[PDB]
């Protein structure tokens, strides 16, 4: 599913991301924009052989099982395919574990490079929330 910007903001709020670990909703919407362009089915293979999945491009090296990432962990205890659902529950639940891990949203390289420090509130401006 390709979410609309405000549609995803509403879904992320409903699922408890707004100010999760002190990160405002616009941070999460921004990270989803540049990670997946709001497409739940986005995938991208990394040079290390791991793959990133879903709206927040959660990686198979640590966080989910895809059966093809040697030496990897599955700390969210989910198949990576769960991260491609129209329903964002699995992605959100896993993202909350990732953002709790120590480096906050710096775990998402696109967030650090394209959202951090910017006027992220622009990403929710206009939306009925
Ligand atoms: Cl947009
Ligand atoms: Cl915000
Ligand atoms: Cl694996
Ligand atoms: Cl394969
Ligand atoms: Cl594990
Ligand atoms: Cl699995
Ligand atoms: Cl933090
Ligand atoms: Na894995």
């Amino acid at each position: 599913k390709v979410f609309g910007r405000c549609e995803l903001a509403a879904a992320m709020k409903r699922h408890g991301l707004d100010n999760y670990r002190g990160y405002s909703l616009g941070n999460w919407v921004c990270a989803a924009k540049f990670e997946s362009n709001f497409n739940t089915q986005a995938t991208n293979r990394n040079t290390d052989g791991s793959t990133d999945y879903g709206i927040l491009q959660i990686n198979s090296r640590w966080w989910c099982n895809d059966g093809r990432t040697p030496g990897s962990r599955n700390l969210c205890n989910i198949p990576c395919s769960a991260l491609l659902s129209s329903d964002i529950t699995a992605s959100v639940n896993c993202a909350k574990k990732i953002v709790s891990d120590g480096n906050g949203m710096n775990a998402w390289v696109a967030w650090r490079n394209r959202c951090k420090g910017t006027d992220v509130q622009a990403w929710i401006r206009g939306c009925r929330l």
